[PDB]
């Protein structure tokens, strides 16, 4: 599913990533924006065989368990199957595991790079939530 970024934003909200540990909503969007350009059927394989997975990017090594990957953990206790679901659940559910693993959103590369520190906010503007 790609998703609207309005459409996105409310469904971000209605899983209670709205503040999560100190990020405004529109962090969350604009890391999606970036990551997936909103595409819960996202991929991206990496140098060491792991692959990211949907609308956040998360990856096969330490978070889900996609059975082709090095290293695995599967921290997120998961097949990367569940995160590429029209239904957000499982990858909110991650991301709020990943968050919370003492690097908070710095995870997120495209974060990182087009978010962090700008205007967020503008991301959810003109949404209805």
């Amino acid at each position: 599913k790609v998703f609207g970024r309005c459409e996105l934003a409310a469904a971000m909200k209605r899983h209670g990533l709205d503040n999560y540990r100190g990020y405004s909503l529109g962090n969350w969007v604009c890391a999606a924006k970036f990551e997936s350009n909103f595409n819960t059927q996202a991929t991206n394989r990496n140098t060491d065989g792991s692959t990211d997975y949907g609308i956040l990017q998360i990856n096969s090594r330490w978070w889900c368990n996609d059975g082709r990957t090095p290293g695995s953990r599967n921290l997120c206790n998961i097949p990367c199957s569940a995160l590429l679901s029209s239904d957000i659940t499982a990858s909110v559910n991650c991301a709020k595991k990943i968050v919370s693993d003492g690097n908070g959103m710095n995870a997120w590369v495209a974060w990182r790079n087009r978010c962090k520190g700008t205007d967020v906010q503008a991301w959810i503007r003109g949404c209805r939530l």
